[PDB]
């Protein structure tokens, strides 16, 4: 009446037989208490900065010209391991200027003109006031 | 064989009530409460930063002209591992310029290269070091 | 061999026996209450970062330019690991104006001994004929 | 004749086990309670940060020109780990300006990754004729 | 005094000839209350910023001309963990400007628009495989 | 820290309290009263921010011109992990202008059919049913 | 005269209860009150945040200038976790400039067509202009 | 309707109502008082925030000039998890410039295959199953 | 002769403080209780830096002109090891020029004819036993 | 050669059998407790620097001119190993400059003025004849 059909063969299903039982494990002390780690009276650091800087009198800074850069006071850090191509850890001012553009310069093309006389005729030169077309009783 | 007298058993007699000979196993451990891991006065950390800084007088800050980049005062950084191509892990004042743009030649090609040669027989060629020491001192 | 009479002193005891009392331990037990870890007087600080700063006086600000970046006064920052391309952890005034760009030189920068040249592309051929007039202005 | 079927056992009037024969009768000190873990006096801290400026006289700010970007006081940050192409993690003042640039399309990158390299004895393939040894010597 | 020494409150305890061998009679300490954990004077902090700034004098801002981003005062943030491309955790004054307008592309040329279907040479669904015949795009 | 006036400790045996002796040990009971968790003298805090600014005398805001962003004060922020590509957790003064990228995904399909240029009045005829009669008078 | 407890026969008994009797020997305690937690002394906090701000003399606001945006006085955000592309968790000041396209979408257009009559609306309580015929349709 | 008429003996308790019962008073020896949990000075506070801001002169705003936005005075924001792509969890001063267009929310959709007609190939098997004429009787 | 002896002739010297313990003794015991390591008075530091700076009288900066970088104070740095082309781990001012040298013209500190001051210690060319050229010629 | 390979089955005296057991630890101790490692009283480090400057008079810098780059104070780096090609570990004062000829023309010995003042429309036409056909196919 079983919808499927099953037959045993290798017969594979706990043939270790396996289980929670240790062959004459009997004793009068067995499994004691395993000890982890102790750990008594121990400093570790990884990665750690400090820095105390302390100034009474005056520093003066009247005129200061720097091109590139200037780093002034107390830099400090903690690093370990660095990698990268190009990349910097520690750099205190850092610029960088290019301009090589294609290497080549030429003259200017243009900077060429031509003749241009407007030939002058008019002697009124503007003079917006002192209009010579006189009014009746002009509101000026 | 005779003199043997068995084993175990050369009372062969005595009681068997309250004979108490069994151990009765009346002392037994098992499974002991496993200890993990014990800490007393221990001190951990990673990643730490700790700046101070103090003034009293007046740093007197009239004209400052500075074309990249300039940092005062105090900086601090804790790190342990970095990686990165044209990575920075810590700079004080960073400054990029490329200005490219406006150019005079617009012919489709920008440049014949006339530097065609890729083994110069100058420069390098001149070896005039000598590998061998001016004066000689042979082992016979 | 008489030698001395008397000397009795077999109360003095020469061998040890037996003659120790032993303590009574837990006697059955099974399944003892495990014990996880214990911590005691422990201080734990990852990431952590403190910065002080005290100034009496004035800084006299009077006239300051700066081209790229300028960072006073006091910066901490508390890091353990950090990745990434172009990337920056800590960086103290960061300007870029604008860049150059990327290339991995797909065209062969090098090559062996080519038996048939081939420019990357385009590969324009002229042939000698006319000079162009554009060039230079002899008047007389 | 036993008159007392009982057998006077009026001693006894209690009963913990009937027959003794291999009856260990544990049920002692079974599953103590189990402890799990034990902290006093421990101080855990994880991304804490705590900044203090005091300022009394004046910071004299007149005329202050910058190009880039100028950060002045007090900056801190507490961090672990960070990780993004192209990411900060602690900046102070950042400016990016970009007059001409263009995007590759944002095609993917070619990561050759080259895993089998050539680099033979690369001998030189030419060889001119030398006299000498060879074919006729009879100017030597 | 009563009895000068081992006397008073002393009388007798435990020691027994035979009387009482049995030791109350039995115990069944089962399941005993479990004890989750205990504790007892401890700090825990996640994620925690605290800043404090004081001003007595004024700081004198007449004119003030910054071109990307300006920042000042105090700023303190808490982080553990950060991801993200292009992202950013803690930057001071942010500001990038992209533009439009691309006037050196200028006219298009090689745009190779798509045509109409004409003669197909995608005769299968699936594309063709790029690799093909190649060995010279390395050479080292 | 700057070490302790109790003195450099390079051994100090820990204490230890003799065991004398154990309380019973043994109740009799079945089930005993579970202890879950004991809480005494601890603080916890995640995610929190405080700040605090003074000032006294005058800023003097006469003229201020700033073409990206500015932030003055202070600010404080409280957090734990964050992720996000192009995401910013802490940022005084965001400001971007135009984008590089564009590539416009087109025009939304719905087709201009949506619009209306001619006779504006529409299911105006047509009113044969409201899904359930109701009653309406918005406020006038 | 706070009762804490009541103790049980506290005076000292002339006789004591005779173990022979059967009634009421002993009884075992079954299933005993079980404990939840307790907490005494203990602070918990999440996601808090505490601003204050103090001004005495003036700001003196004259004249403010700025593109992007500007951000004063004091901010503080208590947060724990934040995900999300191109989300923001803490900005001060954020402006976003796309100007999709550009105005006068159209090329010039000399006005080819005088009239445009599209999108009729009541000319009434409207008359920026004289319309209508020129035709007059004298009486006679 | 109106019932007096009581029930002798026929009444019963049911078990449903009895179901329910006090937990106070029960049996002693066995099922003792369960005690929940204890709470004795405790604080305990989620999402609180607190802003304090006093001004006695005059802030003087005689002319402002803001692009983007401008947010002057105090904010604060208590949250503790926040999730959304393109969200924002606290900003001060949000503006955004793009044509009041659309950004398409949700992720894009698969791409277009066939008009309607398809051809399944990844259903091919030993012994294909047909597919039912019915249709559930379409109007096609 | 005059050789000496104890009167026990014992042929072993003294010693003191057996200590004894650690006496395994005689019992059954199956898988003993691990021991993992033990750590008492221990200090272990990875990548720390500590830098302290002090200054009371005035620096004095009136005019400073520097073309390339320039750092004072004190810089500190921890590392263990790096790699990249072209990086660098720590540098204080860097600075890099590549747009257009100048015509940096300068003659060699040193350039002089090789005079051979010293020369084969030859008898034909060195005659000491003889000074000057002159030529004997008395007359007698 | 002789047949019937097997033979000598019986040992001339004794056994062939080892007289010792394989595998000890039958009973009684076995499984010892493993011993990891024990340190006390050890110091280790690894990548750590402390530097410590004071200054009680003034420096008196009043005019200070430098060329390359110039570093004063104290510096100091802590680094186990480093690879790179033109990389550098620590360097005080970095700076590099080109060094190309040319610079013929454009030196600013030369003044640029705008001329046309009225700025007259250029030929912007570029956009001339060019060949090309939608279809290519002679028939000849």
């Amino acid at each position: 009446m079983d919808v499927f059909m099953k037959g045993l063969s290798k017969a594979k299903e706990g043939v270790v037989a396996a289980a929670e039982k240790t062959k004459q494990g009997v004793a009068e002390a067995a499994g004691k208490t395993k000890e982890g780690v102790l750990y008594v009276g121990s400093k570790t650091k990884e990665g750690v900065v400090h820095g105390v800087a302390t100034v009474a009198e005056k520093t003066k800074e009247q005129v200061t010209n720097v091109g590139g850069a200037v780093v002034t006071g107390v830099t400090a850090v903690a690093q370990k391991t660095v990698e990268g191509a190009g990349s910097i850890a520690a750099a205190t001012g850092f610029v960088k200027k290019d301009q090589l553009g294609k290497n080549e310069e030429g003259a200017p093309q243009e900077g060429i003109l031509e003749d241009m006389p407007v030939d002058p005729d008019n002697e009124a030169y503007e003079m917006p006031s002192e209009e010579g077309y006189q009014d009746y009783e002009p509101e000026a």
